[PDB]
Parts: structure tokens; sequence; C-alpha cells
């Protein structure tokens, strides 16, 4: 539905967000 | 308006952390 | 404030993906 | 819990996209 759809977005860019920082660093 | 704006850049943000993650694997 | 700040991430984080979704195309 | 989470992940989003404008720059 279109709160459960926001918030498997919010979690997915928040995971690639996590994973490119520990790449940089 | 605020509110449509504030969506659409969300998706849009969502959309562009998939495709990065499809390119990663 | 509390409310501000997370505004203006939000459109810091939009912008960068649309920047980024323009040099991939 | 679900709301600090969802925050924690925010930040770090908004973090990293500072971080890449940056670097554009």
């Amino acid at each position: 539905s279109s709160d459960p759809l926001v918030v498997a977005a919010s979690i997915i860019g928040i995971l690639h967000l996590i994973l490119w920082i520990l790449d940089r660093l």
C-alpha cells in the first residue's frame, strides 16, 4: 500500500548510503 | 504543492538507489 | 529547528539524485 | 525503535549526499 511502499523505498536508500560510506572508509 | 513535491523527490531518490544496487550486484 | 533541518536534508538528497540520473542518461 | 531508526537512516543519507556534492564541486 501507499504506506508500506514509501517505508520500503526509504530502507533501501538508507542501506545503499551505508554501503557507500563503508566503501569510502 | 508542498506535499506532491516532497513525494516526487522521495520516489526519484528510491529509484536511483535501486538502480545503483542493481549495478553493484 | 528539527522540522527545517530534516526538510533541507531531504531537498539536498533529491537534488543529488536528479543530478546523478542526468549524468547516467 | 521504529521512530529513531527511520530518523538515523535519514541523517545518514543526507550526510552521504552532502559529501558527494562536495566531491563534485
